[PDB]
């Protein structure tokens, strides 16, 4: 009965969507843009997307949602079998989220929505991203996947964060992070050949006009 | 065996320290300040503190270290047994980290280290902290603990984040967040009565001059 609330232009939503698809699980998509409206905050407490509705109620936060799905659902494992290896996947997932996705996100207004961001914000984003990509290069195994030889949750955070982060680099900061990170470049192409990727990208394109109208409205 | 790398002034280090003490676990403390030095990056890949050393190698990131401890170690459980309840604890912990601790942290230079922060950063922190405290109010159960009737990992993130965020509020932003959040004020006093808190605070005070000296040079 799992329901995934969010929208197909959301990168964090697509991470959960890809996990569900990779694991062959049944789910219903519900269009939800989150935000600060009182009715939105009742679904998602900080107004963030995605949210997973279960028999027990709503769960928000991609990393938390993925762990819940891994614990409770069947289908292909997206973690290794040993505790320390599981924690390494989660370490890499958290590094990409905190030190690549979130800093890149501070510039998405400029890179994607045509609205310049403050110089101080770009300065901090540049430093944080340089440090984030350096952490990933140092800690990632890329064998070929982020954590080693098998697809794991960390690869979902990677493939839907590093693409946008690189676009922010080239468009906003004059830096092509992937140009000198061939391990990462190879993985991004490899994740692009995932059999569920065409579905993800098709749904994203199909959903883009409504999302942009939502933007221009508020 | 377990070694905990970091320093007792670090709030993230203290969260893991408290989890280990609360679980009755043996561990060794190793003074480590992280940073961008090559030798430090070998231990902690983003240069952050704390890091746990296990028989298998180093793990960084407090939330990750706490989960690893819960999954592998003996002692008092700091999560409920049911998987949805565990996820709700982790949601609350993540929300405190991302929406309270990290925005507050953008202002620590001023609140703690005598270095004034830019207005743009102060105004962002104000709006983020107001929202993060609202999220915690609406999602937390405070019964009396963050997630319900029992102490969990989310209370560790809470008791070592919300103290500092309130200090930022009063000193930097002219807002006392806890003044209108009685369930949180009450929880913070309860956590302060934990039998391991005096050791944590004494170690912090003892470690302060060396930390400040590292900062100066
Ligand atoms: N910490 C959240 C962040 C997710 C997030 O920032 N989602 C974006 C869409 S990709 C969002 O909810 N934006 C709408 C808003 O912030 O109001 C998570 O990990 O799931
Ligand atoms: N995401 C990290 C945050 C750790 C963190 O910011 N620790 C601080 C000390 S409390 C630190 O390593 N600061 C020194 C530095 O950034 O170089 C975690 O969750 O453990």
């Amino acid at each position: 009965s799992l329901k995934l609330y969010g929208f197909s232009v959301s990168n964090y939503y697509n991470m959960v969507k890809l996990a569900l698809l990779e694991k062959g699980l049944t789910f219903e998509e519900v269009t939800f843009y989150g935000g600060q409206a009182p009715q939105a905050l009742e679904v998602s407490p900080r107004g963030k997307v995605p949210v997973l509705e279960t028999e027990h109620g709503f769960l928000s936060e991609t990393s938390v949602i993925l762990d819940y799905i891994e614990q409770t659902q069947g289908g292909k494992a997206l973690l290794p079998a040993d505790p320390f290896g599981q924690a390494k996947v989660r370490e890499l997932l958290k590094e990409i989220e905190l030190y690549i996705e979130l800093p890149a996100r501070t510039c998405y207004a400029e890179s994607f929505f045509g609205m310049s961001v403050e110089p101080l914000i770009k300065e901090k984003a540049r430093a944080d991203l340089l440090a984030g990509f350096a952490t990933l290069k140092r800690n990632g195994r890329f064998a070929p996947y982020v954590a080693g030889e098998q697809l794991t949750l960390a690869d979902l955070m990677f493939c839907f964060s590093v693409d946008l982060a690189n676009a922010v680099g080239k468009k906003v900061l004059n830096i092509d992070f992937l140009a000198d990170f061939p391990q990462a470049k190879a993985l991004l192409q490899l994740m692009g050949e995932n059999p569920h990727m065409p579905r993800i990208l098709a749904d994203k394109e199909a959903s883009m006009p409504a999302f942009m109208e939502m933007i221009r409205s508020g």
